[PDB]
């Protein structure tokens, strides 16, 4: 083989959250070193219930790592998968496998003194960029209104506003007020955050279309494809999902549908890279934009490789567990250029750690 | 609330086989309890990777059950699914889900009085059944011919034979050879396991179409619709698949490509009674036939609600995990009569019980 | 079998209308008892010709009912049907099979102590309620709009109003009048009755788009699919349609064509409670929402079983047939808490009653 | 950026074959040298008129690549394609664009001290592998027997054979003749090179039905894929097609219509190893099985990548170009375990190069 | 045969553009003599890289000409391409075929007397014709005006607007500037080149509907067919792409999407007249409009032979480069009335040629 796994570590971090919204976040950490010195690092994650099942099944397939070349990446996934067969191709189990996968592209890039951008090829140096500015649905327009100026001042590509409250008149007078504060000239895009039923949408996506927002996310169900879609023939206003999604069929069923202007994969989510890389592919090849959803650490590096100008969310939450960070400028996203994915864990990741275990003999 | 759940206990046991084939199944068991007096029972399994994640969700989830009207199954099994929502619906969440869903299931017939084939409605009290004999690749023909003919004089209805071989021509003399000793009134069928590439499963389905086998199971990859739908119009032999699947999703887009004859669902794996039901409604009205794979002591009710006349199998693996037998007579496996599944835990549950939890006060 | 079936009576009751529309309804009630001392209360209906077809048809069928296992609802269904098979799968033959089928289901959620609604399991507690007010075309808007103002007050959450006149200026104006009259607040819909040529159905949803109803009910004749598809497909304001239709097949065909945001299955014209499952599996797998047409004592419990948030009508004509009432609060119709369909015969029911007939033994 | 191309050198080499066919191929090789040391070798091809339009084209274009990140290969391959945008996306001017492509990728796999099968990811070390022993149509049967006789025992996995001519019973006669000295157990394959009409296709099909051929090669003209569909619809056996194709665009119309079980994407002839990635993608979504046409020494990689097992045809022809050779044995090529591609140009390659030039300063 | 090819000479000339857009354009002229003293003119080109190309595959493949019969124009087209099979059916390969295959329709043409158009058949005398005034992005709006009504005044059918820089705006309120300018009356279409992504596109389609343009070209990728064919589908203005494509199957792909309401196929660009014809046909057929682009002096018979009226862009910078001219009036192109193509190499090609060969002996 190219080399040889000999050591894996998992742990399970729980990350507290500054503002609830959710008070924490299960973040699932694998560590992969070789006979050769080579080492990797990748994460998966739960929001909610998920953190104690993936890592009791990471822990559970982590032996069969050991031995295997790294450098198969695709293969091992599948091995690992097969490892955990009856559990099947989506949700908690490959979310495991995951971790790992990233922490094996991460290995790989680092082995080629190339981020994982460079790696995978890219097409752009940076990404265009947006965030909430700390809003939610609770957050007075007044204090929204000033938190997205400053976003904007530091460099920050766009805003991306909650709407989806049982008054709809409310979400409407707010996205106003937002409109008119930063002007004409800010990006703008609305999350409802699967609260519509399809009547509700078709008025609201109506009523935004004078708008020119860059995009309505979840507008609906996650799963309601045919819903999506006549959304996305009906109206102008650019239709994104997928975010809630965990493998990459399901992903082509959304694409098969034609349900998505901007598909809004997210990769620890699917699986890893590797499933997201094969998602990638299909939207590419279907003439969709991309956005990838949370974790930018990762997602920056994936959105680079992407062919068309894709849109990835500035989010700070992660920050505290590694001891790298992300630049913004001109409303871009710089993209690192450090080896793999750029990422060490902080002094404060084992204080928030409440599982762990490993196999092997450390190189 | 029609009642209102107090306790929930949930178990991982560990069953081991007399057999290795694979030496043991992680068996994850759930009680439920409420303040009105009423029980249930219910469970889910991992064959391989998988039982280690399944109790740890389980646990996690569990307390949402707590205060909520055990009635309500299907709007429940949303809760707990919208409870873990980034861990998608299907896999390793949804399958801890289904260990309370059919515990729910069984509580709701045990309130009626009813057998859970009574309950739902059953269409016969009897259900056709078939067997391996204890037969694997690597058992001895003649070894297997009195194997089956032993199970056929005692009530079985027929002979499932595992093929699939890298050497196909021993597969067409073994099946010869069964076949020869049997008789042609003995209903038989094959299971590739998933074995062969399109072009192999071509020319094996083509020399077992004189055979007159009742199907041929799993000849592609489980995920191959494609392949499989291809099979199913060429060939008058039924193609049976659908086992490995872990999601009502899953089977539509198998159903939509019209892969299968007999769809396989797996209560336990693609979520519970609930989302089988739902598997079961699609299935009927594609005029498919079914055939339930593993867990008769479950699927035996689930079959004896459907329209058409499925096929069970009759395997004991299981048997030591409860104080209940299931009955085999003239080639059909009765549908129990008993409240409910009709099951309770032997005392070997507990020697096998590695881990376990509870939360509410009992009762 | 669970129990068995001794003795049924059917009763053919005409219903006198408080003020013509149509002066009677005739009511087909089944009664069914076995065995066991266990009892069930089911009943159809015909609006204008059908009432003594469905009597007829239904005494002729009762027989085979008797000695039969009451629990297995569907496989009686099934029996009946085939006891009548050159008459098909809709119409009157099934219709009066429904009356049978709603005591049966009736019978088996008492037998479990449960309301249908628990029994089938719920979603809701309440359902979203409207209704005409007491309003017609030939309602002076004067008149209607006071009616629909009291309606409100005592806890109507929608209005229906009536259109489809040859003078469609005149029906925007009596709409026109009503919203300015409730406020934008009040839910509103329109039953155009199949009054509309695919031409004027056009201008019609077309001119009531800035409207923002909840629906455009029956703007086309009931058959016309491609022509509901073709309007679904235009305007934002949902198309609501299905009333009319007499089996799970014609449904199925409704919503193969996308005809339908609000499909409105009658449980008592398709053939009862059974077929009516079968239809709402359907229109749940295809996304679309639900709109139960008459009879809101049977579909209170059936809309609370049902996924998204249904409306069901408030509809008072039946009352003077039971002993129990449904009552609304805030916009909502309370599901009955009672056992079964909670309903009992009036003592009006035996003055009304033209027909009658019984077989079997009371036990 | 991660480097910076300095130098690009590009060489067409006239390959005279020791057996004409066609006496020669012309080679497009293309050396590709950054600021950072690292270099790249690839290579296209032109069999028939080609060469001198390929080599013209690669040299107006080779500037283009100085000063450009070598890593961003995708990227590259867009830029040259769009400085000759008004030349399309297929045919001399990607196929230009080709041999820098692969050079890079060689250059790319370098970097991380890996061959180009395990910077891609492999899912096995060796290939199965098939050849034609040396014969052609006018090949007296009789050698054409010794010969793959002797094919046979130095490890060749498989006997393609060619057919096609005019009179069809003497290719079914040559096919027997072989399949009888040979043996039931040796892979055997028939390449028509798109001699066949429809109906002609049809009856060889159907005549070579009992021979179970691995598979039926380029039946038709090559863009007849209505055609092969038809066939691959109709028999049993596989239908091979694409090698005529040159890009990923003419693959993917092939793909729609399912007109191939074994596709014959030639990376060389489609623009090189990204759009071939593209191509893969795409075959393997559809779940189809892969057998790359041509250059064994850059597909032995690319066939080890790909998820399910391809087959790979073992040529001598470009051996005398290399220092290094590939390696068969018990049936399979091994995928050769060097960084990179693992060819260096051999001494000969210079007395065969008719044209050459460069850019750029040499580091 | 009819005749006999007896000597070709092919030519690359650079024509120098008298401003910069693109400072030079490769054209390939290939010169057709017969033994019976029959002559032909035709050319292909290449606007960047491209040129070098085309020539040394025209000089390599040109032998294969000689002997044959001239008046089999697609037989030869077909023995060209095959002559260079690896090379695909489209790109430099086929567009250096389409410069023989010109100058044998204008062969054709001449030997009967007639001019192109008429040998093919016409329905029109003149064509509608339209221009840029020389107009670009950069191009002050004051200038463009007084440029487009100086180019009206002289008799020019239409005006094109370049469009499509990155600020939306802008082209807004330069096109607004030239329609209040020149008036309603005025024909105005605009190009954006290929300059936006689909939520772009969208957006400005949707601005520039009120402004009734004849067309808007070429908004997207001109190879995302899915993309024209929704814009299509929504908007009244007609869609016009096409100009990029090289050969009949990517004419016919955007033809199977319904694409383009003008679909724009390029005569040199696509292959030669053979092409052309096929794909004019395929257009006719799907009841599209045509507007063939670039080289007017060669589109103009062409667009004279399509049953539509269709549009041909009136484009001097090819002038220089013929010793013949074409006219306009009142708003129409005339259709040269001249033997076959109507034109003769002036005296300046020779100052411009940088290569050329021949072979044969001149008649
Ligand atoms: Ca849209
Ligand atoms: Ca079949
Ligand atoms: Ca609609
Ligand atoms: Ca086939
Ligand atoms: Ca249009």
């Amino acid at each position: 083989p190219s080399d040889r796994i000999t050591w894996v570590r998992i742990s399970s971090c729980y990350l507290p959250l500054a503002t609830p919204i959710m008070t924490e976040i299960a973040i699932l950490f694998a560590e992969i070193e070789t006979a050769g010195g080579h080492q990797g690092l990748g994460f998966s994650y739960s929001k909610r219930a998920g953190g104690p099942g993936q890592f009791a099944h990471a822990r559970e397939i982590a032996p069969a790592l050991i031995g295997e070349d790294p450098s198969d990446i695709a293969k091992l996934w599948d091995k690992l998968c097969w490892a955990g067969a009856s559990a099947g191709r989506s949700g908690l189990s490959t979310q495991a496998i995951g971790a790992f996968d990233v922490a094996l592209w991460d290995l790989k890039a680092k082995r080629a003194g190339l981020s994982l951008a460079k790696l995978l090829g890219s097409y752009r140096d940076s990404v265009r960029c947006y965030n909430t500015s700390g809003g939610f649905l609770h957050t007075p327009i007044d204090q929204l209104m000033v938190n997205a100026s400053a976003s904007i001042e530091r460099g920050i590509g766009g805003i991306k506003l909650k709407v989806g409250q049982p008054d709809g008149a409310l979400d409407i007078a707010r996205v106003t007020a937002v409109r008119k504060h930063l002007g004409d000239a800010v990006p703008l895009m609305v999350d409802a955050n699967q609260q519509w039923d399809r009547p509700t949408a078709q008025r609201m996506c109506r009523i935004f279309e004078p708008f020119n927002l860059v995009w309505i996310e979840e507008p609906l169900d996650a799963y309601d494809h045919e819903g999506h879609a006549a959304l996305a023939l009906q109206f102008d206003t650019p239709i994104a999902t997928g975010e809630m999604l965990t493998s990459a069929a399901e992903h082509g069923d959304l694409i098969r549908h034609r349900a998505a202007d901007y598909l809004m994969p997210d990769a620890p989510r699917v699986g890893g890279i590797t499933p997201f890389l094969k998602i990638a592919s299909l939207a590419e090849h279907a003439g969709l934009m991309l956005a990838p959803h949370f974790a930018m650490e990762l997602h920056v590096h994936l959105a680079a490789a992407y062919p068309r100008e894709p849109w990835v969310e500035h989010f700070e939450w992660l920050e505290p567990l590694f001891n790298e960070r992300i630049e913004i400028r001109d409303g871009r996203m710089l993209v690192p250029t450090r080896p793999g994915l750029g990422l060490t864990l902080s002094g404060q990741v084992k204080a928030w750690t409440r599982e762990e275990a490993q196999v092997g003999t450390r190189p």
